């Protein structure tokens, strides 16, 4: 309380954020005395822009939320006194992969297209059924292809049942349930 604060700098200095995704700031707050304080939930946040939103409701103080791709400008004041930082809003990336048929029945001989539905980090969509990589968990009840112009074919191969899954890098579709029958 004696010292008196005599600058703010705003956390990260240079950062990138996924379109849809969040960002917690920091703000430091530098006094006569050279100590350093967190003083986040006491200043006042502001965006430059309309692509990161900075969140308004009780616990989320310097919180940002990626609206648009661009740069924008992010500012702390109290006192008069401003600390300022700069974020990148990048395209929005792959979150979640839904495959359909969600489950289902095929009979021996015949070949089933599945598809690959991917969920981004600003719940947009895309087909990515060629991109995927399709995998079967057991090839004796049914194939299913990554050959180019074949991606997501599904051929029953003999009766049982056989989890069906799609990937890309480090994401994974929930397991189809595919029945062959005779
Ligand atoms: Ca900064
Ligand atoms: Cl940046
Ligand atoms: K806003
Ligand atoms: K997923
Ligand atoms: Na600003
Ligand atoms: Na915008
Ligand atoms: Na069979």
């Amino acid at each position: 309380t004696q010292a008196t604060l005599t600058s703010i700098e705003v956390s990260p200095t240079r950062a990138s954020i996924a379109k849809g995704m969040t960002q917690k700031f920091t703000a430091t707050g530098i006094f006569t005395d050279h100590s350093k304080k967190n003083i986040t939930e006491q200043v006042t946040w502001k965006s430059s822009s309309k692509a990161l939103s900075m969140l308004n409701a009780p616990g989320e103080e310097g919180t940002g939320k990626a609206i648009a791709v661009g740069n924008i400008s992010i500012t702390a004041t109290l006192e008069k006194l401003s600390g300022k930082t700069d974020i990148t809003v990048t395209p929005a990336i792959l979150t979640s992969i839904q495959i359909s048929p969600v489950k289902h029945c095929l009979v021996k001989g015949l070949t089933e297209k599945f598809s690959a539905t991917g969920i981004y980090s600003d719940n947009s969509s895309k087909d990515i059924t060629s991109a995927v990589t399709w995998h079967s968990s057991n090839n004796s009840v049914a194939t299913i292809s990554n050959t180019k112009g074949y991606q997501g074919q599904a051929h029953g191969t003999g009766t049982g049942t056989v989890d069906i899954k799609a990937t890309l890098g480090n994401v994974s579709s929930a397991v189809s349930k595919l029945s062959v029958t005779a």
